């Protein structure tokens, strides 16, 4: 039972230039990729993050013009795999911005993490991340804190939408660790996954949306502290040097059209060894 | 020797709407005004702000098309006043970002007063404000630091450009208070202007770009803290109710039009009491 990491492609949104790259730009309209990461591991399937909601968007946010397919939703991702949602043991936000949390709703039966700070946030954000923080569906509790109890699958309650909150540096599993990059969001977390037998990769997520992004320390306009934001790059940077790290970006259509999704991973056996 | 206020036009930048309105927008360019705040009070001549440089905004930021006629600049303002730089006793800046300290080289004579945290901010800022913190010609010592020496007039020296620092809700002179609104920048700083004979007036300052801002809490994209950034957005909105003190906003050309500049001024005299 060697790591594999599989990346669900979940289509894609568009943003201000504005937006991906703080007040630097250029501006002008930018599409770029959204993910989720599941990880095929000996303690169990890890889902990291869960895209977002085609509907939530269309409703909330349709300036950001999603398109997705059908095998882009995370059941239809999985089911390039083979695989369903039940098929996932633990799910783990990075943070509840819409684009990240859209899919929770599909997996009750799933142990959820996330940062101990990140479902306080949903329930009472600032008030600049409302656009953020607003597809509660992955939460009763948040849900009803914010009056959008509607947004619910049905079947949703406090007892299968409970997180258990975590804080620092922490593995997830054996070789998996939850590296905390908090300025994006309270509570945001990057990942960093290590294989038995190939160099880690670092998954910067909301942290540093594109490589120019981390080159050149200009985070995104989405954001709740940008010190701390501007810090966890850093953080990011040194640790990738330090272990040899891969860097993966989450919103960066250049990249991504570079990266392995569907049925291509990470991690793949020797063949002479 | 009753207070007066006259409003310095200095002219305008642009924009786009995304700086202005921080996420919200919407996109595409945004001409707004440029203003300083001459106080002629009994215990002196006091110069809030000195708007932008017109070389330097050419030179480093060129996409904000600067407009400033003759009589725009600081000099040109003063004289359609009948008074010239040596006239002002102290000059107070709001915060270091270009478009409000582009003028203190014309008064080396004068004291100089700031919060206490924004020379060291201009001499050491976060990665992202260095557009902001961008003209030192008002500081030899951050001139020095921030290696833009030849930024300075002749004549500027250490001794002429020091600032005396002060730090919370302080006043100025009798009846003139400067009100700690951080966020926008670590050091930034409202100004609340009492009159014998009037109702107080509240000039936001860069806490509040415009009226909408103030109204949605929606401040500019260009900030330190954005949390801080609302917190003192409220803070303001509360100081105007409690004071029943009129409004008056940095960066808004709609209302600007409707404000007092040139030889017009707040605080005027009775007729007939
Ligand atoms: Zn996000
Ligand atoms: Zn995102
Ligand atoms: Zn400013
Ligand atoms: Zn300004």
């Amino acid at each position: 039972s060697d790591t594999k990491v599989y990346l669900l492609d979940g289509g894609s949104l568009v943003l201000d230039g504005y937006h991906v790259f703080w007040n630097r730009g250029p501006g002008g309209e930018v599409r770029f990729p959204v993910y989720s990461i599941l990880i095929e591991h000996a303690e169990g399937r890890f889902l990291i993050d869960t895209g977002y909601d085609y509907d939530h968007v269309m409703k909330v946010l349709p300036f950001e013009k999603p398109i997705q397919e059908k095998h882009q939703t995370i059941p239809g991702a999985l089911g390039l795999l083979g695989l369903e949602p039940r098929d996932i043991d633990v799910v783990v936000n990075s943070h509840f911005h819409f684009d990240h949390c859209g899919g929770n709703k599909y997996f009750p039966h799933a142990k959820k993490i996330c940062h101990r700070s990140e479902v306080p946030q949903a329930c009472n954000p600032q008030p600049f991340e409302h656009l953020g923080y607003s597809d509660l569906s992955f939460s009763a509790e948040a849900a009803e804190a914010r009056g959008a109890t509607a947004q619910l699958l049905e079947g949703t309650t406090r007892a299968n939408s409970t997180f258990e909150g975590i804080d620092g540096d922490v593995d997830l599993a054996r070789g998996v660790k939850l590296i905390s990059t908090p300025g994006h969001s309270i509570g945001h977390y990057s990942l960093l996954v290590e294989f038995p037998r190939r160099k880690p990769i670092l998954f910067t997520i909301d942290a540093a949306y594109t490589q120019k992004s981390l080159e050149t320390l200009c985070q995104a306009a989405f954001h709740i502290d940008p010190v701390a934001g501007v810090n966890s790059m850093r953080k990011v940077k040194k640790l990738a040097e330090d272990h040899g790290a891969e860097l993966m970006y989450s919103h960066d259509m250049d990249n991504f059209k570079t990266y392995r999704t569907g049925t291509q991973f990470y991690g793949h056996h020797h063949h002479h060894h």
